[PDB]
């Protein structure tokens, strides 16, 4: 079915729910004081040790749409992932890493996608000591979306750009949206060549103003 | 004004310490156990309460190059920042936010740069449930830097691009680097207008491969 | 629109509850142990995080008669105040400060009235090493009310003192009550000049025996 | 010998020390963690149990100028006082109470002055739900001294007012200071009658501005 | 009525219940984990702070047959007693002291009877280092009653010994029971003179075998 | 064999230390914080686990004069005793019991003398609900020694009572001291038979006033 | 009379529960958190103190089939065993020891079978520094049973091997199973002499593949 | 270089050290409290986080003879192992597992030998509910060695049994030792066939008495 399991619970998992559908969601956590918070956010709760194979099963890891792992240490996170893989070799796994050196480990454990927020943060700290416009960008487009947002956008099964090359698409100058890359199953091509051409299903990874995104959305189908 | 003060301690601030000279660095924290780790990474350690004005003072917040604030809760981060502002009204302050709602408040308290690692981490989760091209872009360029990298590159007091427009300079088509924004004295102009004109001192924010970046360094110099 | 919200729970807020109706009081606190204490004091209890905006919203901060903030540290107190302001710019906020240096900060955050019991206590301690008449005054009119009280008394919509000079009114002679100040429109003129003229809505701040206070209430009326 | 012993440690006693000498003060507390705080404030530390009679002896309670008692509970405070009286029946004891019901008890145990910060606080909170002119006066006279200040001023061995009645002295009109009482050896007479005549070593308790207070001192001189 | 209140809870209060009637008994304690234990032992439980006057009232201290105090520190025990006295000047109070130096304190607080088990123990330890028959006696007559017990026995309103002197009673040699003392309201006379004479109501404090106690019981009435 | 080992620490063992030379004394305990108190009372402190044979060994349990065992639970007391018996089969062991049911077990583990302070304390409570003559006897002679006292008095290698019977010696009627028992080599004969005959070395256990005891010392000597 | 009692809860006792019926198992533990873990393993839960005799009584220790004792320290384990013996002299006790030195002590207390997993583990660790065939044998027949198992197999009331010599029986040749020992009446003869004769009720202790074990069961029968 | 690193500390690793040298052993643990224990056992202590790659480096994992991993959770153990393999891909790693499901996982992470004390334990508990001959054998051969012992014995560079079949060697009848397998470089052949012929450096795994073992060594010599 369409359900999602979340292991552990923190401010990032709380944020993750703002964007998700509560019925859909099962939070698996060791500590009970988390139950009220999880329920208030409109998700289901499961009391269990998320490093225990039988408890991961209990929380419906098997048919799940995706599993999100964020435990209190990299040690527990890895271990959770090892567990999940024993239950389902092919379920999509998203996992938060703490220490840079364990990004690798989570990936050889089974994480399909890793996130290192404490490493991004730690580096934006050092680059920003004198000014750091990089930090401004991250904060104002990834975090707050105060003027511009980054977006994944599908070329529909309609047309307009079907078969058309990026050079002939001239998206930046037609839309106002910068293209960062094109996603086609399992690989993101960043800065795609003039000659690379589009098909229905491809995801465009862009940056633009809300009105610019509306132009882009319009100019891809019909 | 060459020393940097860090308030509190975590993997963020550890990563922070990695890429800047730990000899200019003073870490101020309540917890004794943190001392060992801090000295081990080549910084000095001041034992004190970062919410206490007299403790901020004694840790040389005064004419410091920058103060990095990352405490165990937003409450204490905010308080700490208010404390630093009574000591020095103009010192550069960088600060980590946990909760979205408290970004605004760190800013109002007097933070020059806010970082939101959990807000970012949480968006990337819910965005990554099926695809997560956005997430792999962020992982691979802001965290791991496996192929491409994000750079703030200064236009040197030297020559080539002074006066020349973003349209005329054609930076991407010349150099390979996708240009995301130009930064000038506190502001970042993202996707600048064609007729924008480069001045010396400007910071170019862009994404490229290390040798694409190299070509950009040259192109832009005297 | 007359319910009161109290954030946090201490002997202070217990005492505050003596003089309040109790059914119309809502105490918001993180710690579940507070529930029985609150219910025994005859007030209502909301379990939530008073630093979290949405929890403040749910405790009915908006358009409450007043909010009393007394958290476990000044950091949390300040933070809670910032939260309340976000929900309601105008609601009356009364707040307890621990450290002298945070008195100003609570005000900047938005507190309409700050109270510094430990600063008061500490000054009385140093001043009382040898004799401390000052201490026993405070103790016996602000705390125990053993013989005298301090009161705020409004000049009724009625008359008698309308237009009348403070010299001409002879309030201390007629009434026994030492006038300390007159308050109007949130300015407290302490020890007003002889020529200061009374009007309706003015609040007399005085010290008196309970009989002297009856007396002040008849003198001021009709 | 005029050294001062303080039992326990808190923002209260921190503020106390502000006005005291420091090289003359001995803080007695059970917690080793308090030591750094007490030294950083210019006082001497004694590691002991302030409820233990022999530890109290070790802290030189015997000949002391005064002992200030402020422990973590009324229980402990009461106990510590009982301890002191067993060692010295006539040493000056100043002690902070938390709960109201225990004021009498600190007294019975032997406290010469009791102080109720939380009771004062809770009072001012509930009285401030609308206007708070009272609270305003307290903050700005006992705590902040932003405008006026309280004062004890002895009637010197000397002259001017010896045998002069309060009516004749006319202190408010000469000085601008509001008399609130006369301390007459353990006695505080509040709002003294007009035919009360000042004698040797009476202590006047007043409220006034810095220059009003300076004027009082001259007017009462030799 | 006939109810008894117990403050605090320990192995000695558990033992005390072996001999008491459960309905009769109210245990007042701060900590909930004690509730199941108290209920299992057949007593009633009250959740409350036994140093709080209002909670002592809540637990029915007022009309109680007796109140037994055994808190975790002498500080809390004394304080409890001070509280109880404010509620009922004449209720019988039995209290456990920890430190020898506080035996006095509990008594001037209001305890009608004090028990110092840690002092008795500590001394029997030192006296028993080489042999200590004293310890054997305490342990085998006060604790285990393995062969002999110590007993309080009332001379009934019957007769036999009514008016008779202890010399003429020859109790030791008639009964086998050693007399340690005679209790008559408020005072125990130890080693009563040959001439002292008996009346109905007097309690005999003895030591004997079960059969010896039976002879004594017999030989006092009818 | 002149040193004494104490296992664990409490007010019991503090009282114990009071009346014997702290220079012969080694205290063994898990808790670091206990060190300060122990040195302060003139004993040495060994930091170790009293349930661990190698730790008992290293604390000189071997040929010690006696070992006093008072640990935080009966479980550990019992274990500790078993541990000491593997090291020395015949060293004198004195031990504190908390629970009645565990007296038997400390004994079976190998304790020469058991002490039950809570069992005793608990009996005295329920016995003291109305009268408590028993309790005041125990308080006043085993704890406080306000008038009478309990004494173990040795019959010296000297003279007077050798061979003489308890009937002939008439100790009480001669001396004032109530005689409770005679102790001979591991046993205590309480209320000995008339024809019992005193031998040198016997210990008389009795209750008297200090000068009644003095008369007994003389009467019994050479 | 076939219920089993388990004192304490650990991965050990979880594992033990695999091979037991579960409905007939009662786990006694102090910590309420254990309840959910037990109920998930399909066993019943009693909340009590397994060191307290009356709690053991209430968990039905008396006449249970066996009691398994696995507490958090050897002290508690020993103590619990002593408790059980007091209730039932004959019930089978199986116990887990942590420290080598306590193996003997658990037996003295009354354990019918002791198990030392950490002693076993520690020996295998030191012995395995270089190659450890011994380790992989243990791992693969005592733990994982990946290829072979160890079994106890009874000589049926039937016959075939009745009276037959172990040399004459050729068990290893016929059956594939290495015989290690024969047990009768709680003596285990390991590696019996050639001339040792089998009888009914004897238990063969062997190592074999599951097919070799089927084989042993037919050979031994009929 | 043949120093041994141990990660973590417990009764396991204490027993390990029993048979190891000690001046060659380095224990790596996070807890400062472990230091005293590790020194009192003749080993060296390193204060570090055994899950931190750089701390592992600091402990000289690089060239080590072997590393023993035994942390407080399987999570940590797995993580520590992943750490070691990143530093050294071929160093001998021996690791203790708690839960069964994690045996494979320690292996996948890189453990050369895994040990399951709790799984072994739980097995022997449930199999011992009636007879426990199995458990008896384990205790008295792997732990206590009260009677027999296990052994690995290499077939020396020398002679006697080179190319000799197990049938011809007839080891049980010559020696009295039960052969259980032959180790042949990473291979453990259990119950080897009769026409298996011993070659160079094979390791025989057997059970026997001290003198049976001594006989095996002679019989297999040069």
């Amino acid at each position: 079915s369409r359900h999602v399991v979340i292991c552990g619970w923190s401010e990032s998992t709380l944020e993750c729910l703002r964007e998700l559908r509560g019925s859909e969601v099962f939070v698996l956590a060791e500590d009970e004081n988390v139950r009220k918070k999880v329920l208030r956010s409109g998700a289901n709760f499961v009391h269990g040790d998320p490093t225990r194979v039988s408890d991961l099963e209990k929380a419906n890891v098997r048919g799940a749409r995706a599993v999100i792992v964020n435990l209190e240490s990299d040690s527990e996170t890895i271990h959770c992932i090892l567990g999940i893989r024993k239950i389902d070799e092919s379920v999509r796994i998203i996992a938060e890493a703490e220490r840079y050196e364990n990004i690798e480990q989570l990936r050889m454990a089974g994480a399909d996608q890793v996130i290192s927020p404490f490493v991004i943060s730690g580096r934006l700290m050092s680059r920003s000591i004198d000014d750091g416009y990089e930090a401004m960008f991250v904060q104002d487009v990834l975090a707050e979306e105060s003027t511009r947002r980054m977006v994944e956008v599908p070329i529909p099964e309609g047309s307009k750009l079907e078969g058309v090359s990026v050079l002939d698409a001239d998206i930046h100058d037609v839309t106002g949206v910068i293209i960062i890359g094109v996603g086609r199953g399992d690989e993101l091509i960043i800065d795609p060549p003039r000659d690379y051409s589009f098909r229905a299903g491809d995801i465009i990874l862009g940056i633009g103003k809300p009105e610019e995104i509306e132009r882009l959305k319009n100019y891809i189908s019909a």
